[PDB]
């Protein structure tokens, strides 16, 4: 396969189910490079689970933790990482009200070459334990020869794009990073990057980040075909935020607008959101607790119950995956009848404003909150129009794209809700026996 598309292993499925899924351990091990040095970008952090998760001879290797974390939260992971003498730490900068560092990355220093890893999983055991999450991993990139002049550039920008990613940092720990990635030849990569960074952007910096980055690579990278009203667009994800008191506000008047992008050339176009209903917690491998990494608040809700009228089941047979929760998050854009997608997106970023943008300055300015990443699948970056979807997740050409839920998506029941985390459920157990009172 070309798409380099993983998900997690999830304990207690099938075996079938987990050969071709990876585990950290997998992704660490020194089968796929011998470690020089890593960086890991995250929102949470267990330190201790996340060292025994490299290769004991890789244990006392360079570490960078790069996060959010203000005030005491900030003095916690410090006091995680200090009994290990290779673990630094960058802070990144959140200069905007309730904005987030949210982005999941792994940078991976070889004696070989450098790994880039995309992916969805906080380093924190139950993240990695029954719930389905994406991860992207990068090809082993090459040193390029000392004294060599090349640009080590790939048809989609990626070497550039990730600078220019690292360096809205503008964090010493970074620059190294990014003189790292400068020294190597990224030019196989056949994905986009798609970031947000904190800020308010005009001009031409209107489209580096967000959904405006989304829509400007749509417009550049994709084209428009006939009846292309009529190929829905799909979002899938953990999380949801305040998006207003109708559609108009947002989702529909740019989120979705960016979204149908396609081509050059200047809505009926269905919208489907997936997003865990209580019944898909309460009966998943985790049970209720799954619902602590689907943070939607009963206050946020109950000012946009509008949006509900938009959610589908989770349902991922195709997977063996429809009881381990969702914690990845997915977009993409399939034809009438879900046999083929014009693009697939596999990202950190959930359904809120902080994390895609939100328009000020009378449309002027792009307003982003959070650091999120992501990587796109078009399909001109494969020499093809579209992706077929596979039909089977794990099964057996290799230019058919693997999606890893099921299609089409299924609407709520009239009986469903939305899993809302900070209220009680009390009618009927989970798996493991128990409630839901916070
Ligand atoms: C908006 N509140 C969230 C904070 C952190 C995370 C995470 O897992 O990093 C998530 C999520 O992805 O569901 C949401």
């Amino acid at each position: 396969n070309p798409f380099q598309f993983y998900l997690t292993r999830v304990s207690g499925v099938k075996p079938k189910y987990n050969s071709g899924a990876l585990h950290i351990k997998d992704i660490l091990s020194p089968l796929f490079g011998t470690l020089v040095s890593s960086a890991q970008f995250n929102y949470c952090f267990d330190v201790d689970w996340l060292v025994k998760q490299y290769p004991p001879e890789f244990r006392k290797k360079p570490i960078l933790l790069v996060h959010g974390d203000k005030r005491e939260a900030k003095a916690h992971l410090h006091a995680q990482a200090k009994p290990y003498e290779n673990i630094s730490l960058c802070q990144a900068k959140l200069d905007i009200a309730f904005g987030t560092h949210h982005t999941k990355m792994m940078l991976l220093l070889y004696e070989e070459g450098l790994r880039v890893v995309i992916h969805t999983s906080n380093l924190i055991h139950a993240d990695w334990h029954q719930k389905t999450q994406g991860i992207w991993l990068s090809p082993l990139y090459p040193r390029i020869a000392d004294g060599t002049h090349k640009s080590g550039e790939s048809p989609t920008h990626f070497k550039a794009d990730l600078i220019s990613y690292l360096m809205a940092y503008n964090a010493p720990s970074l620059k190294e990073w990014i003189d790292v990635i400068h020294k190597h030849d990224l030019s196989e990569t056949n994905v986009y990057l798609i970031g947000s960074t904190p800020g308010r952007f005009q001009g031409s910096q209107k489209d580096n980040w967000g959904h405006f980055r989304l829509k400007k690579l749509l417009k550049d990278h994709a084209s428009s075909m006939p009846n292309a009203e009529s190929w829905p667009v799909v979002g899938q994800f953990s999380s949801v935020g305040s998006l207003g008191a109708d559609e108009s506000k947002w989702l529909c008047s740019e989120f979705k607008e960016s979204m149908l992008t396609l081509g050059k050339e200047s809505s009926s176009v269905p919208l489907y959101l997936i997003y865990p209903s209580v019944e898909n917690v309460r009966t998943s491998l985790e049970g209720y607790p799954a619902g602590g990494s689907l943070p939607y608040s009963i206050q946020t809700a109950e000012k946009q119950n509008w949006l509900h009228s938009y959610f589908h089941k989770w349902s991922a047979e195709t997977s063996g995956r429809s009881n381990a929760m969702p914690h990845i998050k997915t977009y993409m854009r399939p034809s009438p009848d879900f046999s083929k997608i014009a693009w697939f997106l596999v990202t950190s970023a959930n359904l809120s404003k902080a994390a895609w943008g939100a328009l000020e300055k009378n449309g002027t300015q792009l307003m982003i909150r959070s650091y999120e990443l992501g990587v796109l699948f078009l399909p001109s970056a494969f020499g093809l129009d579209s992706f077929k979807v596979k039909q089977k997740f794990f099964a057996g050409p290799m230019a058919t794209f693997p999606v890893p839920y099921d299609l089409p998506p299924e609407l709520y029941g009239s009986k469903d809700r939305p899993w809302i985390w900070n209220i009680p459920y009390v009618k009927a157990p989970d798996t493991h026996g128990n409630m839901w009172v916070p």
